[PDB]
């Protein structure tokens, strides 16, 4: 195809055109869209940001480019490297909240991993285990467990939503809530492709199978894997598996995720927690359980607007432009039966030992007053415990998704800084937050999740992508928030593409130290900058700071 | 200083001693001892491998260099890069097994990092931490805790010696037996000296404190961490902390590594497996129990001749110089009321609960004949469950040491090969190297530490540093394990000076592309080669392969 | 000599000692002191700060050189490039307030090019103006003037007090009281020793004055200049002067600083404003007058504790470790016939002129109530407007020193950003400044000085030297107010060695894209990075960020 709206930096027209060209011919007019709107969560868009907060098509792909399988990505690698083209990698897209498909770079070709990528490499059942292409999202690995039988012998691992990458939400360290939430310490032997084109199997990947027959003569991408490749992470020597996650380090062509035998048992609840002051003793309380196993997977700890939101739009409960008051949500959540803070989560094996999990849990919320217990029996067809009663169990949804529909052309967009588990720091953060999101007239919306021993806070910013006045209270909000908890001692986990610098920037001790360390590896491996620039503010020397940080 | 017995490569004598006077000037006469015998694991030496398989002097430090702080680190590795001169850092030098404190490179400056740089930084209650130095062993962080009587609500997690320092042996990604053995997954936030000499904080160890009066002016080294620096390990983008382990990438400074609070309970024991054959149904016992956690801990399953070993020398079972036959064995398995295979565990937390996993251990090993439980109390005065019920609670020890002590100069030599939870393949694993005991002369004698979806089994050399022909077939028996365990799939986890550049080279999959990303990470941070050249067989460009290698 | 207690970067004692004594061979013994206490306005100290903030010793020169002339200046500068020795040059070093003589690197040679190059080269009648050398004062300027019975021609312009160096203030951007205040718009042509060791003369300085016999054969540092040299600052081309000032890019060996002549008189003023809310209006009131010039020099709003301390110590108006509270400002300000707020200025000219100007300035000042307007004889010997009646006619003084006084060992730090001239601002800055002193315990004490249409505001922190708490509290202050005032859209002119980097981070539009070009021209000039580096937080690029900013 002919001429783009937008081509990637210093290549010339016929240059775009010449490499498109080759790449026809390498995976099919059917792998590749050159561009001369937003879509679905359903049916994602890979050119940019539907959710976009800045204008539409500020970050915008040149081309669109679907691998055919690991050989395409070594020859699209090959020829960017010729060219100097940046490639954007993305498993599925489903990165809404954080860009989307959307490149930092606009003009980057956007190579779409998932569509013909999408094959369940293997589930292990002894080795407890599944290994993984980037176009398996998280319903086709639970379709191929049910299609297969295997529901019974082991447990999947999902997110909030069911269409995500079970491994591009790997990469970004994303999480989830069983026992298993911490998706990327899950990982066991992954495959790359070099920014020099070449091949790598991370750990145990690296002692190759033993030779035999049957297996002569295949592509490397196509061997099996050594017996332990995904079972121990680490394999021999520096342990380099991480320059993986959330870097520009190289593209993930498969990787082995963990999976959890059925227990033998499942119990979960919700708790609620009647005053807005209640996350302080709450979050006390949830402390030494966590770091003592009475709460297993990882919990969460919801704010009412959140589930007010799953439940419906902000005009069905208010016809204000404004933020609804302290007392509105008093009333809310009194409608809907839930607290001012909300807490799930989910017990698992024996009914023994659950039985004196429950009684220590059940004892130790009850410091708080007005305080309920509840099964999904013991509540409402159209309930989010319901909905999370699935999720805790590694069976995936949607239902979640109608929280973005607050506002009328909603779109959500994440502040995600990290708090300690103390009262105390939650409460200050909470504040601080909620404080901005009032100057911005924005109602404060969000969730903490459990860690053993840090939690993170999701803000959940949704906005009307349709109102340029608002859009720009966001990208205030945002800004200011991220100043602010810094100014705190906190900083986010993951962000969005255009909050990345501004982010890295906060991770300054001693002059910069650590982004000046990630600048000396990117550069080594990717001499030419070709894949992924600027991802997580990580910018190759070829990309001047001046022309590209926000 | 004046003269050495072994210069660094290409230093001139006069480059040694001008280099060796500007750091007496920066660390005292009293933190150098250049060299113009081997020692104690009670009293270890610095200068090369005390347990040493080559020849003594084999691997030799030209001088030894104790920095007093992170200064003065900083200037020793200026001054390194000035003439050139490698630095070969240790924290305490206990890596006996594995070649002690001696430097792959002999010539090299010996760093020993413990010898001031000794403190706990700190023991962090609430979020369940402690931060640390390289001189702190793991007595030293007992006695720390014990004196600030910590005990009650946090436990330790030690390997099976009291002496290792808490930092070298988790960069080493060494082991331990509580719930919490995965020592370098436990760890959040660290601190590195790089080549360059700058400064360097992991993680959230990036997000600066916020500034105050009291912290104002102190140099990088001495600034407190933000609040999450030891509680979420990842920080923001690249996760870059494993280039720190196995690695030739950085001196490291501090570390945070987690803390298990007092459980509520406690109960160790002991099952003894009576055939040698039994080995196999026991893991595949061992299995589902451990992906349940009905197992909690790394357990162990010790071969006889280890606890024989911790109870006495070879000379008192027998003097044979041979290796004892299979029928000695069941004798003396039967004097000491063990078994064949003997494994350990120990229960957490209420009584309630253990008391139903101790229900169903129990339950699952008895389809093993003449299969035996015990209590610590069920046993004798001198007994391993005994010693080693203390080591599953945190408390240090070094009873285990005699077991080195078979020979009459016995030094140990570990080969570290990782199996899978299966009897098949733990079976087949120790009849390779049984065998190939054999045929060195050898007494086979180890154990298999119990992974959650793997197994390290630690084959342990002992031999006479003495004995020339032994000290012969043991290079070659080493060697030859390590092909042939290559050979059927596994490779090892951590290894010895002399056999890193081997066993790096079975980690071979795909023309080597493993090896060959790490050279290219390690010459573009330390251009010069400074730090550690050869380390887990990574050479910096500076060093040849046909010069360096074996 | 010998051993320093500090060497400047990656250089060998041997290599310090070997430049050391080609340098006394260059210079004498007598021209240097090697370093192996502070001390007075009156005796300056070369080696470092004497109102040190951080540690005493924590800036600090390797040796102390002083040229006897420019070609020693080009010797130095070509030893330095030898071995990379980094050059701090200095005029005089009274930059106290700033960090004085000490080098932003410690281990640098501090060049006083004051000590034997002090000559006034010229004082030109018609032209109007003088010529001179760093080592010429303002004092010795003055006495030139008189002892060649000058004064009644052309009249000086000082600063505050003075010993400080015509030359030196000039570069730093100084300022002063008459109509000739802003030192630096005053000078034309100077000469400087480029980084390479070549000397250059600026403007109408390069059109070389024409060949005579009286002039063959003399050095060019030797050679007149041309007629136009010191009367047109711009010469021909680009206009680089200015990469002279606040910069690390040359050393200056001398400059042309125009004269103003007798006015035909001169009358000095105070008017003393009521209440601390009066900054307000007077402002309001100044500025008009400032841009249409009933206001002549540069007037000044000095706050009643400048004047309070010029007066007496903290300890002879309260006993009381706390800041004195705004009654017992009101208190003081009484005793001593002052305002809250005091305002200084001086009329120049015919009388008819002062006449009509004065008629003006006192009308306006009206609308203020308990307005009071003196002159000099109409207050005390002691007073400040006596003082300052001398500083307005370019009469040199130091009785201003003693506000330096307020404190037991009082030391004096600079913040000081820029206000427009409106009421609101000024009043919004000294809110923002006034509170934070508080919180760090310290009485708020300064000036703004007004310029035409911008004011500096010349915060007075004093504190005691000796106190490390305090110390400590003053580093919190200034960084705090740093960033404060940035956030209010205001930057500071001049700092001190300690928080250049900072505030240069400050003045970051678009990525930094003014540091980076000034890096750029930098490293061009100065390859091997010797002339002080990190001034204004300028780095050479063999400077390190990570090592070297604060
Ligand atoms: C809107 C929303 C989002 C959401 C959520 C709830 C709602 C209402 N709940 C989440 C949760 O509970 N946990 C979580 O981790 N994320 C949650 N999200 C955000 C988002 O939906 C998920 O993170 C989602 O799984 C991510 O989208 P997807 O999985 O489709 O990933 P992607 O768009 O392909 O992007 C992955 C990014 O990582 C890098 N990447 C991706 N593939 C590769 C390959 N092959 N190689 C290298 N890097 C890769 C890229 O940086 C890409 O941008
Ligand atoms: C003889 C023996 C050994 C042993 C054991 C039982 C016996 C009888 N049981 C072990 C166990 O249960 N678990 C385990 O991990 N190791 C076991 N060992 C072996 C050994 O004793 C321990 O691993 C011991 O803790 C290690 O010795 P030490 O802790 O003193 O470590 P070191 O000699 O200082 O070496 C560490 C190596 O790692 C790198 N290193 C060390 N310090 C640094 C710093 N500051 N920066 C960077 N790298 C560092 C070096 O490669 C050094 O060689
Ligand atoms: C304590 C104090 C300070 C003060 C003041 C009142 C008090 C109580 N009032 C001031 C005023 O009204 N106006 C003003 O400009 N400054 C005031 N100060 C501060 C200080 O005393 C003066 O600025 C003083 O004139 C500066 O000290 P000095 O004149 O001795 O300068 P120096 O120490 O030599 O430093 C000059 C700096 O500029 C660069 N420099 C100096 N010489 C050279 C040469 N030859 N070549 C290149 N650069 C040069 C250096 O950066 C040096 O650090
Ligand atoms: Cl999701
Ligand atoms: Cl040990
Ligand atoms: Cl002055």
């Amino acid at each position: 195809e002919f001429r783009p709206l937008t081509l990637p930096p210093k290549l010339s027209l016929s240059d775009f055109n010449e490499f498109i060209q080759d790449i026809i011919r390498i995976v099919g007019s059917e792998n590749v869209e050159v561009i001369s709107v937003d879509g679905s969560y359903m049916k994602p868009t890979h050119t940019h940001d539907p959710h976009h907060v800045m204008d539409q098509d500020y970050f915008l792909a040149s081309a669109i480019v679907a691998p055919r399988n690991v050989a395409d990505v070594q020859s699209i690698v090959g020829l960017a490297n010729k060219f100097s083209f940046p490639l954007w990698p993305i498993s599925i897209g489903r990165n809404s909240g954080y860009g989307g498909a959307a490149p930092r770079v606009s003009g980057s070709v956007v190579l779409d991993m998932g569509k013909n990528m999408n094959r369940v490499l293997e589930v292990n059942v002894e080795g407890a285990y599944c290994v993984v292409e980037p176009g398996v999202t998280y319903h086709d690995l639970h379709n191929y467990l049910e299609a297969n039988n295997l529901r019974d012998k082991l447990w999947l691992d999902v997110p909030d939503l069911g269409g995500g990458s079970v491994l591009g939400n790997a990469v970004e360290r994303g999480v989830g809530y069983t026992p298993y939430g911490d998706h990327w310490m899950m990982h066991s032997g992954m495959e790359v492709v070099l920014a020099n084109g070449e091949l790598l199997r991370t750990g145990m990947g690296a002692l190759p199978d033993p030779k035999r027959p049957e297996t002569m003569g295949l592509k490397p991408e196509d061997q099996p894997w050594s017996k332990i490749a995904h079972l121990f992470p680490y394999g021999f020597g520096p342990y380099i598996d991480g320059l993986f996650s959330q870097s520009n380090m190289g593209i993930v062509t498969k990787i082995g995720i963990w999976l959890m035998p059925n227990p033998r048992g499942y119990q979960s609840y919700l708790i609620t927690l009647p005053k807005d002051g209640d996350l302080k003793q709450a979050v006390d309380i949830i402390r030494p359980l966590r770091l003592g196993m009475a709460l297993q997977n990882v919990p969460t700890i919801r704010h009412i607007l959140l589930d007010a939101a799953v439940l419906g739009d902000k005009r069905s409960y208010s016809s204000r432009t404004e933020p609804l008051s302290d007392e509105e949500l008093d009333k809310i959540a009194k409608q809907l039966n839930l607290g001012r803070w909300n807490f799930y989560g989910a017990l698992y094996g024996p009914e023994p030992i659950r039985r004196v999990l429950w009684e220590t849990i059940k004892d130790a919320f009850s410091a708080i007053p007005g305080v309920k217990f509840y099964f999904p029996e013991d509540t409402p067809e159209n309930s989010v415990l319901r909905v999370r009663d699935k999720t805790m169990q590694g069976i995936p949804t949607y239902d979640e998704l109608k929280w973005i529909d607050w506002l009328p052309n909603g779109a959500h967009l994440f502040f995600s800084p990290i708090a300690k588990v103390s009262g105390e720091d939650a409460m200050m953060q909470y504040a601080v937050t909620k404080k901005r999101c009032q100057e911005a007239g924005l109602d404060f919306i969000g969730t903490f999740t459990v860690g053993m021993r840090e939690m993170h806070h999701i803000v959940c910013i949704v906005f009307n992508k349709k109102d340029l006045i608002q859009k720009r209270k966001v990208q205030w909000l945002m800004r200011t928030l991220i100043d602010d908890c810094a100014a705190n001692g906190w900083g986010e986990y993951r962000t969005h593409l255009a909050f990345m610098d501004q982010i890295m920037e906060t991770y300054n001790w001693n002059n910069s130290s650590f982004l000046r360390f990630n600048e000396v590896l990117k550069n080594a491996v990717d001499p030419n900058g070709i894949i992924a620039p600027g991802k997580s503010g990580v910018w190759p020397s070829q990309y001047s700071h001046v022309t590209w940080k926000l």
